């Protein structure tokens, strides 16, 4: 067949990860595999702070084919600076290996606590260019460049706990990852993996919404009018001051959302977006729902949308595809 698969392992309904190398001597690493942005940033030897020293630790000094940049990188993270410089190296994803810019990280005090309380090391960015710092090519557009992948595309088939494991796939489409027809939608603007979609939530309904397909989140982001509209009567309760919402598991009144294009329809039902706190039944639950409010009302259709359907992000015919996820592999 060809196509390069990635093993996705999930960590407690939270995030999911994948395994790459950098440098020819293989140095192992954890990245989250994040389509809503646009570097490869891994932790350095020289990244002398509490955590760095619990991550697997990037040695340019044991690889023969580094090769020096240096190129400052700064970014004031939200109180608390990550920086680093860039660097040249061979990636290797799967069983593919290129060169690629990446970023080696120094200092992460103002990705805390996040960082050390996780199990990854790093972020590969799988966005556009445009979304990325310096200029660097994205990775399979890269390899689609050298020849290596037979598409200038990648898939997601998400892990779900306790029922089967999941794949990041470079280069082609694999029919065993889905059932049903694959609707593709054209990107709006090449910078996230963002679409035009009618949301519709029974009697509530916005036209035209931007929606963001993004792994790198692990809720279902929605304008905060229509989170509000939606959430009357539904015998949810909202934890004073802070994004969370509780409700019995077996709640018969939680709506089911509704996405439609001329092309296509896709529905995500209740127990796609609950979060179990407990299960002696009824359960406790949580919404896996963010109010969030862009300039222009947008969705993100992150973890959740992505468990149930397998997304396919063209660079080539710069669009995302989308079909029901095979509930087994
Ligand atoms: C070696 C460690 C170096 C990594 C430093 C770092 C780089 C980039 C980001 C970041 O902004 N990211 C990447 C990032 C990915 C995952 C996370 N985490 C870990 C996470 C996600 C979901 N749940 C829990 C934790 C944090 C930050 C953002 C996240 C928000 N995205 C929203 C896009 C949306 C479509 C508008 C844009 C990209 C953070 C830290």
């Amino acid at each position: 067949s060809s196509n390069d698969n990635i093993e996705l392992v999930d960590f407690q309904n939270i995030m999911f990860y994948g395994d790459a190398e950098v440098g020819d001597n293989q140095q192992p690493f954890t990245f989250i595999l994040d389509t809503g942005s646009a570097n490869l940033w891994v932790p350095s030897v020289k990244c002398t702070t509490a955590g760095c020293l619990t991550k697997h630790l990037y040695d340019s000094s044991k690889s023969r084919t580094y090769e020096k940049d240096g190129t400052k990188v700064e970014m004031n993270y939200v109180s608390g600076t990550v920086s680093g410089f860039f660097s040249k190296d061979l990636v290797t994803v799967g069983n593919l290996s290129l060169p690629y810019k990446f970023i080696e990280v120094i200092d992460t005090n103002g990705f805390e606590p996040t960082y050390t309380a996780s199990t990854f090391d790093g972020i590969l960015g799988l966005g556009w260019k445009d979304l990325s710092i310096g200029s660097v090519d994205p990775i399979v557009v890269e390899l689609k460049n050298q020849n290596k992948i037979e598409n200038a595309l990648f898939t997601f088939y998400l892990p779900v706990h306790d029922k089967h494991t999941g794949f990041l796939t470079i280069g082609g489409i694999e029919e065993r990852f889905y059932e049903g027809p694959l609707t593709y939608e054209k990107l709006n603007h090449d910078l996230y993996w963002q679409i035009t979609l009618d949301a519709h939530v029974g009697n509530i309904m916005l036209e035209k919404a931007n929606c963001i397909v993004d792994s790198g989140t692990s809720a279902i982001t929605v304008p905060t009018d229509f989170l509000n509209k939606m959430l009357q009567n539904l015998d949810v309760i909202k934890v004073p001051f802070l994004p969370f919402y509780v409700t019995l598991c077996n709640n018969s009144k939680l709506p089911t959302f509704e996405f439609t294009s001329e092309n296509g329809k896709y529905t995500l039902e209740p127990e796609y977006y609950l979060q179990h706190i407990e299960d002696v039944g009824p359960g406790l639950c949580m919404l896996n729902i963010i109010g969030l409010d862009f300039p222009v009302p947008t969705f993100i259709l992150g973890d959740p949308f992505m468990r149930k359907y397998f997304t396919v992000f063209d660079y080539d015919n710069h669009s995302v595809g989308i079909a029901l996820a095979k509930k087994n592999l």
